[PDB]
């Protein structure tokens, strides 16, 4: 039996970047669909620390919070970067990557038809950050942060596909990120990963809006 | 060499500076006035457009939980192992996520908020005082037996919040003897007793 185990709505959601970081490292996982009925039962967000899926299970380990499973995958795969110094800048990317992922979370669930216009108008101001990182490193041949992969590359090539069901196009006027995404996406094990009945049957939120 | 650059609020900032007090570091501070903000360079050349903004020699790291994190690693204040080091990040984005929760109650809709959110607030600490029941009763830190960068975080988290609802931790047994445990200790008490902390307004809108 797998020593993973992720607890998730049957969303790909704050999921999707753990999903696709244990898929490409090759690594085997049990997925636990909680579902609407299930949840709104009251016992299981009772015993969740924060109140709030996912929870992970690595062994006897049981930990919460999206980025908190991204952090602990990433030290203990090796994802971290090579150093502290790398493992700083891993950190100040993902945290970037977060600031706009709340923004998305926010359009999608508080105010979609309202705020769409403005939130894609903006979009640009957001996204030139992660051109200027890429730029910055061997000229955005390579990852977000050093030569190897690190756990920032899963979390930010989510916020970039999410973000170009959105507003289809986005990435055009950023070459770098552009590249970097179509880079990504043709790893072999995340390639079939993406291309899975497991990721792509499943809808991007849960209120059917993306 | 640290420097943190900052408007003259504790704000986001609070945290880490207790943290380099408490573990006997010095740093220089860099205050950034609504002026010299609103000039746009600065801004600018911030790479999310924010502060603070910190620099350890030459690195120049952005956001106050990769500051916070980066201290933790580099002065062992990070969990004796992995299994410690995930808690403490558990703790972390749970204080990340009130903190946020606080500020917008306090720049979005103070007046207006302010008596849902001291409703709301039990529910929210309830969990810090779950965790702390879980390691050796509440004893000690909020993971295992060493100081970590999340107490700091909780801490100042905690403080601002008997500002904001003065009492809000006397149904908390275990969170209020860590709160009184913590800022105790020698280079903590100092500091959060000197002009340079108490003179500095909590926001930068004044309200608390
Ligand atoms: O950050 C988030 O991930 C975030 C997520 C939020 N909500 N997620 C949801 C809400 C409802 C469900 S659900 O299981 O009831 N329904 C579903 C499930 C699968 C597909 C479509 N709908 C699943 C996920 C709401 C606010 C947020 O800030
Ligand atoms: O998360 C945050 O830190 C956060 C911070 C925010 N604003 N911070 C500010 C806003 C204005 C200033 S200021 O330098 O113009 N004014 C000041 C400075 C010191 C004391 C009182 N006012 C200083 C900090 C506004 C929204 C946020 O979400
Ligand atoms: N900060 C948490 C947020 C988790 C979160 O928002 N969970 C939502 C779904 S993705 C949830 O559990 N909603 C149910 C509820 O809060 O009632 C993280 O990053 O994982
Ligand atoms: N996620 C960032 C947020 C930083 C932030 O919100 N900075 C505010 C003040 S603390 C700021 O720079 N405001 C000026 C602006 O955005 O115009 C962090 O944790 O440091």
């Amino acid at each position: 039996m797998p020593p993973y185990t992720v607890v998730y709505f049957p969303v790909r959601g704050r999921c999707a970047a753990l999903r696709m970081l244990l898929a490409d490292q090759g690594q085997s996982w049990k997925e636990e669909v909680v579902t609407v009925e299930t949840w709104q039962e009251g016992s299981l967000k009772a015993s969740c620390l924060y109140g709030q899926l996912p929870k992970f299970q690595d062994g006897d380990l049981t930990l919460y919070q999206s980025n908190t499973i991204l952090r602990h995958l990433g030290r203990t795969l090796g994802l971290y970067g090579k150093d502290q110094q790398e493992a700083a800048l891993v950190d100040m990317v993902n945290d970037g990557v977060e600031d706009l992922r709340c923004k998305y979370i926010s359009l999608i669930y508080t105010n979609y038809e309202a705020g769409k216009d403005d939130y894609v108008k903006a979009l640009p101001g957001q996204l030139k950050p992660f051109e200027t990182l890429l730029s910055q490193n061997q000229g955005g041949k390579t990852f977000i942060v050093g030569d190897q992969i690190s756990f920032a590359d899963y979390n930010l090539l989510d916020l970039l596909l999410i973000h170009e069901v959105l507003a289809p196009g986005c990435l055009d006027a950023f070459p770098l990120l552009s590249a970097y995404v179509g880079r990504l996406s043709a790893r072999p094990k995340l390639k079939a990963f993406l291309a899975s009945p497991e990721y792509v049957n499943l809808p991007i939120n849960g209120n059917g809006k993306q």
